[PDB]
Formats: C-alpha cells, sequence, structure tokens
C-alpha cells in the first residue's frame, strides 16, 4: 500500500444526509457540504503508522494513528471519540469509533486506495454512508 500523497476531492455523496443523522441543522449542513466540495487530504504512511492532515479553506486537523492501536479523534460532527483502525485487505482499512461522553449514532470510517489510483473515504452514521473520492494532486 502507498496511501501517502496529497489528495484532492472529486466527488462527495450523501454528506448532508450523514450530517443530518448526526443532528446538524440545515443551514450548517449546506455550508458544510460547500466546504467539502474542495477539501484536501494529505497522508504520510510508513508501514502501519499514518499521519493524516485534513483541510478545508479555513480549518485544518491532524490525525495520527498506528493500525491496531487505540487513539483519540473527533466524530464528523465534532464529538471526541476513541478510535481503532484495522485492515480489511491490502489497501483498505476500517475505523470503529466510540464516544468519550454521552450517546449518539454509531459512527465509523473507511479508507481505500483503489487499483485505479483513487482514494475512497467512507464515513458512516448508523444506516447512512457518505462516500468521498479523491485523486492525487
Ligand atoms: C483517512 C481520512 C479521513 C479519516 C478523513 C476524515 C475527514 C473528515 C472527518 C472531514 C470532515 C468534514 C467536516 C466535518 C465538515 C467540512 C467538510 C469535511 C468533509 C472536511
Amino acid at each position: 500500500p502507498n496511501f501517502s500523497g496529497n489528495w484532492k476531492i472529486i466527488r462527495s455523496e450523501n454528506f448532508e444526509e450523514l450530517l443530518k443523522v448526526l443532528g446538524v441543522n440545515v443551514m450548517l449542513r449546506k455550508i458544510a457540504v460547500a466546504a467539502a466540495s474542495k477539501y484536501a487530504v494529505e497522508i504520510k504512511q510508513e508501514g502501519d503508522t499514518f499521519y493524516i492532515k485534513v483541510s478545508t479553506t479555513v480549518y485544518t486537523t491532524e490525525i495520527n494513528f498506528k493500525v491496531g492501536e487505540e487513539f483519540e479523534e473527533q466524530t464528523v460532527d465534532g464529538r471526541p471519540c476513541k478510535s481503532l483502525v484495522k485492515w480489511e485487505s491490502e489497501n483498505k482499512m476500517v475505523c470503529e469509533q466510540k464516544l468519550l461522553k454521552g450517546e449518539g449514532p454509531k459512527t465509523s470510517w473507511t479508507k481505500e486506495l483503489t487499483n485505479d489510483g483513487e482514494l475512497i473515504l467512507t464515513m458512516t452514521a448508523d444506516d447512512v454512508v457518505c462516500t468521498q473520492v479523491f485523486v492525487r494532486e
């Protein structure tokens, strides 16, 4: 696997629906969808160690993890969670998230490097799956 790269989004599906399940009100969802339309993901991967920087026009966040080792991050709607990533195959990993406080929809994400060279992210809340596709810059 070489997930390392600078990735730029080309498609985002079901993102508003995801945010709706997570309780985000409609005006904010629309503004969030607009922010997603041009967002970028930078990945540095060394073996099972990942550094990820996710950025939009005005916000940037860093995710650092090793596969199989619990880490802390935030859900899509911004709630702190404990996360654990495992491989599903050579070039796809899945992350299960657990809220640090309170209750809510069951959330997760996946990251896949396709044979065609695209990066596919999925983000899930209960029954709703958002799929986003990126290409290398
Ligand atoms: C491996 C890549 C991952 C786990 C990417 C995660 C990206 C997000 C959680 C981005 C979420 C966004 C919002 C919460 C609002 C603005 C639009 C996004 C897509 C940048």
